Formats: structure tokens, sequence, C-alpha cells
């Protein structure tokens, strides 16, 4: 009854230094100071150098995970050329073609086209309504609360882990006109509650030309299940919370990874 | 066939950065541009940056592997003090005895008591190893330094070193010659799958300051000639025996750095 291989000397899951990182961010914004409707999702994007404007630079050779200290001075482009976010999209695509095989866990799949409403209080109101037939998806006021930043000069793309406040507010007035209005095309894959989703955003201005900024950004899809586990981690036993987010960071590095 | 949970959304073994750097590291190094008589050796320790003149503080919170120019900026030291070199030993210990339970893969052990004399050379000096007992010779080489990876570690007491080396054996000095150092090294040897882990005591002494033996913990591979046939493969498309094996190697480098009192 001996093994092949073991993974090292202790014959023992060992946690690397960037999901136990993250799995303890999570967790201060789960159960220690709590977000009552918190959102998760880490964004591709590029980090840029407030003094050189550019992509920030660092003398490291992988995946780093800044500190606080620094997102004071550098900033987070969430856009991405329509290039890079197309072949992204047939990257998914096959994928989820593929998790159709037997013996796969399948993907989701969940095309929305919707207008994004944005209305003044007595910070904004967004409503979210499709664009067939007008019924109101959602309504609600959302917030920051807290971001984690990490460089990743192999790649093509950083990333922003953010956590916020999905406050659901009630529907504005009948009569009051929206700020702005911005129409979205939601590309949504869905795998073992994880969530992908690919979102295309057309933006007027008065004065500018028409552009179309493109997103891509990886999401929790169980929420009170991912409670849960860094519940347990609080208390003690940390391995369910540890697991969960490993797979969500590896879903982010392979998509992070896939450029031309 | 259908399983409970996938690794990830491709099913595919998924590779982080650092094994990723590090193993094109030792495959330029195994393949590319071949080091000879290589000895890869990664060696717990503490970072310095040359200007604080302490150990490197980066704004980082986790494991970062570092660019190659600040190897010319910073300095490396591999000696730990007692306390670190006892508490790791007794983990060691209590690891290679769990090892010997049924159903796992067992822990080997080896402890040797060796002299090493520093000879002159017309430039780098010529190690010779003898045993304490007998006396007899058990290696002679002229030992070069080729390429460094460090691995800074905010989480942990201990940064690390990867070095890549070219230990060259040659021959015995002129006997009429005299060492030019000489020091005493006592060494413990774990080995667990051809992964090779040593705590090192080297007591020495000096004409003028008052000396102590240092303490050291590398990590080093066994069948170095199995680690190039998997970077050969890597370098050929097939890139999985050979991470496999990297990872394994600095899995067990992670347990022993984070293993401090």
């Amino acid at each position: 009854a001996v093994p092949k291989i073991e993974m090292n000397f202790l014959n023992k899951p060992i946690v690397p230094d960037t999901t136990k990182v993250i799995s303890n961010f999570l967790t201060h914004y789960l159960i220690t100071e709590p977000v009552e409707h918190v959102e998760i999702e880490a964004k591709l994007g590029t980090l840029i150098d407030l003094e050189t404007q550019n992509r920030f630079e660092f003398p490291v050779m992988n995946e780093t995970i800044l500190n606080p200290e620094f997102n004071l001075r550098t900033r987070f482009e969430s856009d991405m050329t329509a290039s890079e976010h197309k072949y992204l999209n047939e990257f998914l695509n096959q994928a989820f073609r593929d998790s159709q095989k037997p013996g796969r866990l399948p993907f989701a799949y969940k095309h929305t086209k919707q207008v994004d409403l944005f209305y003044e209080t007595e910070d904004k109101i967004r409503v979210s309504k499709n664009q067939s037939d007008n019924q109101v998806l959602a309504c609600v006021k959302k917030r920051r609360v807290a971001d984690l930043f990490l460089y990743c000069p192999n790649d093509a793309f950083d990333i922003r882990i953010s956590i916020s406040d999905e406050l659901p507010v009630s529907m504005p007035s009948g009569n009051q006109q929206p700020s702005l209005t911005r129409l979205k095309d939601r590309v949504g894959y869905v795998h073992q509650e994880i969530k992908i989703d690919l979102t295309k955003t057309t933006q007027n201005d008065p004065v500018y030309d028409t552009t179309e900024r493109h997103e891509l950004e990886v999401e929790f899809g169980n929420i009170a299940d991912l409670r849960d586990r860094a519940q347990k981690a609080k208390d003690g036993m940390e391995a369910p919370l540890f697991r969960r987010v490993q797979l969500f960071m590896d879903n982010v590095r392979i998509l992070r990874r896939e450029h031309s």
C-alpha cells in the first residue's frame, strides 16, 4: 500500500503564499469585518505607474501581490483591446465545448444584452434593464470596499482583486432622469459555480466619439458557500477555503496567460 | 466518468509562474548552455540589501523571484542561528520518523563528518574533502559559481538562493604544499524521492577574530541526470515531467523555510 509519488516529504497539501494572502484578504471582509452584500471579482487589465503613466514596472519574475501602500501610487485600467477580447472570447468558447464532453464538468453559458442607467442621489444608483423588453433586472448602489493588486510581468495582463458592496436599493422616482446611460454586452461562462464574464460596454459622450471598452472578470458564484468556508478558516480548518481560492485563482491565471 | 471537482475549467494541470521561471532557469543551464559538472542547490538564508546592509525589504506580500539586475546590488547569507538550525533539525527528525510509517515513502539518513582543505591555484581555491575518521580523500574539486536565482520571502524568516555551479574535479595538489584554509564540516543528510536535504555545521578559525561555527540548510537534486532528461523534454515541448520535479523541489523548500520557532 505504497504510492508512486508524494507531493512533498510530508505527504501533505502545501499552500503557496499567494493563496493564503488572498484567503486572509477575503476572510477579513467575509467574516471579520463582514460586507452584507459582498461582491468578489478579479478583473484583467493593466497596472499603471502614476509617475510614468505606463504599465507598472517591478524587478520581479512572477505574479506578485503588492502591498496596499502601493495602491496610492498606482492606477488600474480595467480596459482591454478588442483584439485581446476576441482572442479570449474564442478561447472560452472552445473551453466551453470541451467541457460538454463525457466525464467533464459542463460549462454554463448565458449571453445578456442590457442597459445601465445611473441616477443621482438625495455616488449613484445603477439600474439594469434588458435592451429588448426593458424589464428591470437589478437596482443597486455599488460601494468599493478594498482592492488587491497583482503585478504579472510574465503576462500581458495584470489583475485587480476587488471587494465591493452591491447595496440593493429601491427604484428611483418615475420622473427622475438618468445621469448616464451605457449599453452592456455580457457573455457569462459558469463553471463549478465560478463565473467568467466577458463584458463589452459602449460609452456615449456629448463631446467625444463613442468608445467601446472590453472587460473580463472572474467572480465567485456562491457567496453563501464561500462565506461558510471562510468561517471555518477563521475557526481553525482552512482547507476548503484554500481550495476554493486556489481554484478561483487558477482559472484567473489561465485567462491571463491567454494572449496572442 | 463524472467527477466531483476539477482542478480548473480546463481540467488541465496549471503551473504557477514561480515554477515556470525556475524551470526555465534550470533548463537554460542544463540544455541551452549546459554547465559542465553542474551542481543545483537551494540554500535557506537571508537576502541582504547592500544599501541598507540589512535584510532586503519589498512592498510585496508573497514569494518573489528577483530580476538579475538586483543580484549586483544585494548579497546572500546562508548562515542561520544555532537555535534555528536545531529547530529545523528536530523538525526533519520527526518527518524522518513519520516517513517510516506504513503507506509512506521512507526518508534516507546519512550523517557524514568531513574535513575541507583549501589550496591555491594560478583564480579560485581547490577543495579537498576527507573524512575525519579514516582521513581518506573523498573529493578534490574546483568549484565555480555560474548563476543565481534569489527568492525574497517576506512571510518567512528565511530567503532562498538557487545557485548553479561548475564543480570541476581536478588533480590532488602537490603533497608538499600546505592548505591555505582548513575547516571541519558536519553534515546530516536526508533523502526523500531523490531530493537531498542537507543540514550543515561548519566550524572554522581565524588568526585575529574569535569565530563561530556556521549553520546551513540546503536542498539538492539527487539524480542530476534525470533532471537533465526532464529538462530536455521540456525544451522539446513536453514540460510536464520537469514541472512536477521542480514543483516537488520548491514545495520541499517551502516547507523547511516556513519552519521557525
